[PDB]
C-alpha cells in the first residue's frame, strides 16, 4: 500500500538491533533526518554507489518523509560501519523515479576503481562492481583499494518506500546486508 | 451519532503521536484550549485558509467544547510544524454553518499569493491552491514564496464535530496530513 | 429500585470525570455535604432556579443522605463552573414533594431578568427562561445578562433519589450537563 | 450454619465502609472488644435501647467472641454517629436468650421521654419509639429531645450470633441502619 | 498417611491468624522449638493436664520433629492466652504411646481443685474437668478458681502426630479451641 | 536419562528448603564445590561412615561434576547438623565403583565405638550402627557416646549420581534424612 | 536454511548459563568478536587442537560473522576454563573448508606431548588425543602433561557455522562440552 510517512521513524533500526544483525558490538549510531552528500567522486558516474541517502536521489518534491542513521563499533572504532536510509514518497511513481536514479545514473562505474575526496579533507580510493539487480532490486559492492574490506549495498523499491542499506567489514557483508534490508522492510 | 463535548481532550494527538505520523521527532507541543487568530493577511479572502482554529470559524453560540495544539521538531526549530483544531457542537447544523464559514469565506483565494503579518511581529508570503472538496470534507495547500516549504490541510465536517490538521514541511505533507485527520476522527469513538 | 443511601458518595463525580465530560481541564473542586444557600435573589418565585443543592429544595425529615460539589477551571478561574447535588429520601414520595418544591415554586420566573445578591458582597444579574419538564424531569437555562455565558441546569427525580445538574460557559452547555446527569444517573 | 466466633474482627465494619453506607465522610473509629455501659438511665425498662453492645445482653458463660466500633464524621464532630456491635455465642440458646434480654427488658419503655447520666458527667433526654419487631429482629428509634437528631437501632439474631446496630443523624437514618446491618450480616 | 517431620513449622500458626480464630487482637507471641515444663502440680495426676508440649508426654527416641508458640493479647495483656504444640514421630506406635501418656497418666484428675506452683515463684489454683475422649482425641477443660477465666484444652493423635492446643479466656473458649486444632490439622 | 553435570547446582538444598525438611529454624550454611575430609578416625575402617563428600569417594578421572552444603541451628549452634553431597559421573559404572568404595572399605565397622579428631583440635566418640542397603542403597546410624544425639545418614547410588544426606540431631533423624534425600533425587 | 550472521551473539552463551552446564561457579567471562591465537606450538601440527577461535580456521573473504567468549570461576580462579567460538560464513562451502583445515591440518597430533608458549610469556605442556570425529563433527581432547586438568573439544559443522566448544577441569568434561556444544546449536534456530 501507500506506506504512510510514519514508517522512516521504525524502519531505521537501532545500533542494538543492527549488532544483532552483523553479529557483533555496535555502540555508536547517528540519526540524520535530511538526505546529505559529504563528498565527491572523480569518475562522475560512481555518485550514487558510494554512498546512500543522497540529496541527488531522495530530494524530490514528491518526497513525504526521509529518516537514516550511521551505526559503527564504537565512536573511534569502524570495524563494522552500517548505514541505513529510508524515503516514503507520495506517489509509486516518486519512488521509481527515485529508484532510476541510482540505476540509470550509475552505468560504466561497474569494474572501475576511482577516487572520494571526504569533506573533513581525506581522500580514500575505492573498487566498485558487481550487484544483482531486478525491476525493484539493485545491489552493488564497493571495495577499499589495499585492504580486505569490502562494503555490500542494497537498494529496494517497495511501492512509495526507497530502502538503502550498507554494511562494511573485512570478509563478507553480503549475508547480513540482506538481513538488515529484509529487517527495515518488515517494518512497512 | 453525534459526538460528545468530552472527545475534543482525546482528538488531539499528544506530540508523541503525531511524531510517528510525520516520520520525524517532534519535541515541543503547546495545547491551546480557546480558537485563535495571531495573525493578520494582506487578501482577506485567504484568512480562513491561512491557519486553523480561528476565532472567526469555531466561536458560536452552539459551540459546546473545543481543544487543539500546535507541535514543532523543537522550540527553536520547526523543521515539521503540525497544528490541531476540534470543536463539538450542540447541533449538527451548528457544524455545518462552522465549516461552511471555511469554504464560503475562502472562494477566490485559490491560485493567489499574500504576505501575512505575525503577532511577533514578523512577515511571510505564502501562495496558496484549493485540493478536493466534497459536502463534508475540505483540503488545500499553501506554499511558503521562495522556497520548497509546502504546509497541507484537511477540514473535516463529521456529524456534529469540525476537525482541522495542518503539516508543514519541504517536500509533500499530503500524505502525513490525511493520516493525523483519520487518526483524529477514530477517537470521535471515545 | 429504591436507591441506598451510600450512592451520594459515588453519584458526585469529580473534578477528573467532570474535566472529561465538558472537555477542557477542571483543576479545583469543593465538595458540601450539607444542602446550602449562599445568596438571595429579589424576584423570589427564582430562587429554587437560581442554583442547586437549596435547603429549600432538600432539607426533609425523610433526607437520607445527602452529598454535592462545585468544579471549576481553577480557583481563580470560572471559564467552565460545574455543580452537581444528589439527595437520597426514606420514601419516593418524600423524594417527589422534593422534586416538586423546583417545579411549583418557580412558576413565573421563566423569561424574567432579576438581580442575585451573593453572601460575599458581590451582585450579579441572570434572565431565566424554563426548558423541557416532564412529571420526572426539570430542565431550565439561566443567561448572566450583558455576556453569552450561559448555565444549562437539570434536575431529575429517579426513584427515592433526586439529582440536580448545573454547567456554567460560553457557548452552548446543553449537551455537557446533559452528559453529566445520565453519568450521575448510571451510578444509581 | 452456626458461624465461628472468628467472624466478630470482620463482622464490625471499618470507618471507609460505614461512610459509604450512610453516604457521607467518617474519618474517626474506635474498636472496643468488651461490652460496656458508660451511663446510667432514670427509667429503667429503657436501660437494653438507650445504647448496644451492652454487659447485661452480652455478658454470658457461654459468650465465645465479641467485638464492636463506634464510628464519628471526625474526633470532634458527629454530624454522624454509627456503632456495631456483633457477639457469637457457644449455643443458638445462649443467643436466644441474650436477644430475649433486649426485647423483654425493654418492655414499657416504647412512647416514654428519660434522662440517661453519662460517666463523664453530662446528661441527656431522648424519646424511645418501638419499632418492626419478629421472633429473630428487634429494630426501635430514639429521638433527642428538642433537635431533630435521631438514632435508628437494630438488633438481629442470627444463628448463634447477636447484631446490634445504630446509625445517629438529623433527617432519616432508618435506611442507613438496614443497609450496614445486613453488610454485618454477610460476613457471617 | 503419616505426616513429614516439617510439618510442625506449618502446623504451628502465627498470632495473626490465631487473632481471626478467637476473633480478637492477638500481638504476642514466642515459639518454643523443644517441650518445656515451667511448673510442678500438688496432685500429681493432673500434671499432663496443666499445660501442653510437655517433656513427659513428647521426649521419646523417636521424636522426629517438635514445634509449638505461646500466643497472648500483648506481653502485658493475657485477655486471651493461646498455646500449641505439635510433634511428629518416626512411627504411629511412638505417637499412640505419647498420646496414651496423657490420658492414662491423668486419671483421678477429673473433678480435682490442686495448686500449681511455676517457676518465676507464683502459685495459682485450677479446677480440672475431663471433656469427650475417643481413641484418638482427649479434650478437658480447666478453670482458675475464683475467676470465670477457662482454658478449653484438644489432644489430637492423627497417625505419627500428636497436637495439643489450648485456648484460655472467659466465656467460652469451646469453639475457639476446636477451629484452632481444625485449622492446625489441615496443615498436615 | 544419565543425569547432565548441571544438576549439583540444584540437588543441593538452601537453608530455607533444609528448615522446612527437618521442620527446625536453620540460619547458617556453607557450599563446599570440592569432595573434603576435616578430621581422622582410630578405627580407620569407619572413615567413610564418620562424614560424606569425601575425596576417597568422589575423587575419580570420571568425575564430571561435584557439589555439596553443610547447614546449621545457627553458626555458633547446631541442635540440627545437615550435610548434603551431590557427584555426577561420566558413565554409570563410574558412580557404582564410588558407591562401592562406601560399602565395601566399611565392612567391620558396623557396632564399633572410635574417636574421632577433628582438623579445629577438638575429640568426638561415635558409636556406628549399618542400616538396611541395597545395590543401590546404604543407609547407616552413627550415635555420638554419652548423649541422645544421633546423625542417620543415606547414600543413594541413581544412575550416574551418588547422592549423599546426614542429618544430626536428638530422637530420631532417620524420616528427615529418608525426605532430604528423596527431595535432593527429584531435581535429577 | 543458512543460519543468519546475527546467530553468533546468540550463540555463545554467558557465565551464568556455562555456570549451569558444568555444575560450579562461573564469576569472570570475557567476549572476544575477532578471531585471535596467543601462542605458538613447537609441533606445528597440533596448531589447530591447541586452542579454537584461531585466525588459521575461521578468517575467509566468505567469513560473514564471528564471536567468542572464555570462561572462568573467577579472574584468578582457573578450575573451570570453558572457551566457545562461533562463525558464520557466506556459504556452506566456506564454512565446511574451515571446518577441513581443523581435520587435515592437525594429522600426526594424535598421542603425541608438545609444548605451548603463551604471549604473556608462560609456557604450558599438553598430551592430545583425537576423539570421534564423523564428517560434521570433531571432538578431540587434550591432557596437561603432570595433572588430572583435561580439556574436551568439539568442533561442530552446521550448514554455514561452524562451533568450537572447549571446557577444562580435573576429573571428565565430557559430558560438560556436549551439552555446552548442544546448546550453542539451539541457538542456530533463531530469525
Amino acid at each position: 500500500h501507500p506506506s504512510e510517512p510514519g514508517v522512516v521513524s521504525y524502519a531505521v533500526l537501532g545500533k542494538g538491533s543492527v549488532g544483532n544483525i552483523v553479529g557483533a558490538p555496535m555502540g555508536w549510531e547517528a540519526v540524520f533526518t535530511r538526505p546529505f552528500q559529504a563528498f565527491w567522486v572523480e569518475l562522475p558516474a560512481c555518485n550514487n554507489w558510494v554512498d546512500i541517502g543522497l540529496p541527488e536521489v531522495y530530494d524530490d518534491p514528491d518526497l513525504a518523509s526521509f529518516n537514516g542513521a550511521t551505526t559503527q563499533t564504537s565512536a573511534t572504532d569502524q570495524t563494522h560501519l552500517v548505514k541505513q536510509a529510508v524515503g516514503v514518497f507520495a506517489s509509486n511513481d516518486a519512488a521509481d523515479r527515485a529508484f532510476h536514479r541510482v540505476v540509470d545514473r550509475t552505468v560504466g562505474c561497474s569494474g572501475q576503481t576511482t577516487a572520494i575526496h571526504l569533506d573533513d579533507g581525506t581522500t580514500q580510493v575505492w573498487s566498485f562492481a558487481g550487484g544483482p539487480s531486478t525491476g525493484t532490486d539493485e545491489a552493488w559492492t564497493k571495495q577499499e583499494a589495499g585492504t580486505d574490506r569490502r562494503c555490500f549495498v542494497q537498494t529496494r523499491l517497495r511501492e512509495n518506500v526507497l530502502l538503502q542499506a550498507k554494511v562494511c567489514q573485512s570478509g563478507n557483508a553480503g549475508p547480513a546486508v540482506n538481513v538488515l534490508a529484509g529487517a527495515m522492510q518488515n517494518t512497512l
